[PDB]
């Protein structure tokens, strides 16, 4: 309940961010700045050096965790918006039910921004299953080997619609490259069926996570341990 006005602004940033899909660069930096500036105002106003400290700290702890996630190559992307969210909304109303939670929850530690990510990553684990159905409902069945694997991670449509939506060619039948990105690598095929990369941006699960975490908190970590 405390830091409400703040929370509402991160939510905006992420919904703009989750929807759009370059501007991902302007948003992250804006969140940090408004956040830091905002803390100054609240601090002097509320008269609590308490506020400012978590903020700066939050920005820092997050820079390190993502820069490391950046470096330990995995993170690849987004670690950045978790960064900015950090120096603004670290710490927000939220239930804890784990030993780790008592830890993630502390003085400087940006609890919510961090939590929003963890709960966010598990969500991404539903994705392949989301696409499994999108594909079922799309009236697509698999005829070959890699297709089954594909059924979970890719979406099948006609080269007409393929080019129409101008997507990344993933492969035909078993000629699948599960990591394609020669641009639209010569879409040279008949107006037939093809496999392509979907655009389900990990940004979403994190935004869903942003909104649900305040209600969920540590529960998922609990059940999964």
């Amino acid at each position: 309940s405390g830091s409400m006005i703040e929370y509402i602004i991160g939510a905006l940033g992420l919904i703009i961010a989750s929807v759009q899909d370059e501007i991902e660069d302007y948003i992250w930096i804006f969140l940090a700045v408004f956040g830091v500036l905002f803390a100054i105002y609240s601090s002097i106003t509320l008269l609590d050096y308490s506020i400012l400290i978590n903020s700066i700290s939050g920005f820092v702890i997050c820079f390190i965790l993502g820069y490391m996630m950046f470096l330990s190559g995995i993170g690849g992307g987004d670690g950045k918006m978790l960064i900015g969210l950090g120096a603004l909304v670290p710490k927000f109303q939220m239930p804890i039910y784990t030993s780790l939670g008592t830890l993630l929850n502390l003085n400087y530690v940006p609890t919510f921004p961090i939590m929003v990510f963890i709960n966010g990553i598990f969500f991404m684990v539903f994705l392949p299953f989301v696409i499994l159905f999108r594909n079922i409902l799309n009236g697509a069945r698999p005829k070959t080997g890699k297709e089954f694997i594909l059924m979970f991670f890719g979406e099948k449509m006609k080269v007409n619609v393929a080019k129409e939506q101008k997507r990344l060619i993933m492969g035909q039948n078993d000629k699948i490259n599960f990591f394609p990105a020669d641009e639209d690598f010569s879409k040279y095929s008949n107006n037939e069926e093809i496999w392509v990369t979907p655009q389900i941006p990990l940004i979403i699960p994190i935004t869903l996570s942003y909104l649900v975490t305040p209600i969920i908190g540590d529960r998922i970590l609990d059940f999964l341990i």
